[PDB]
């Protein structure tokens, strides 16, 4: 399941990105 | 799926990130 | 080649995201 | 690859985005 393992990692990174993006959005709005 | 399904979930998240990136960009420009 | 087509779309979106991210970074630094 | 290769290229780009997101976050916080 190599391709699934990589797809899994990608999905995990993508979720981190999305979380960081909302955090940046909040910082930007706050100032 | 399985890997099609995961690919579609990644694609959905990537679309969300892109949307939030555009929002951040507009907020950052406005200020 | 369904899975390749979706992987292709994902990669294209990811590149857009990365471009928008450098743009936001430049706006943030500029102010 | 092919789809493994594309998956690895997506993963690399996602890592770059995440890195730039952290940079943006730090810049935005600092100011």
């Amino acid at each position: 399941g190599e391709i699934k393992a990589i797809a899994q990692e990608i999905k995990a990174i993508a979720k981190e990105i999305k979380a960081i993006a909302f955090e940046i959005k909040a910082i930007a709005q706050g100032y």
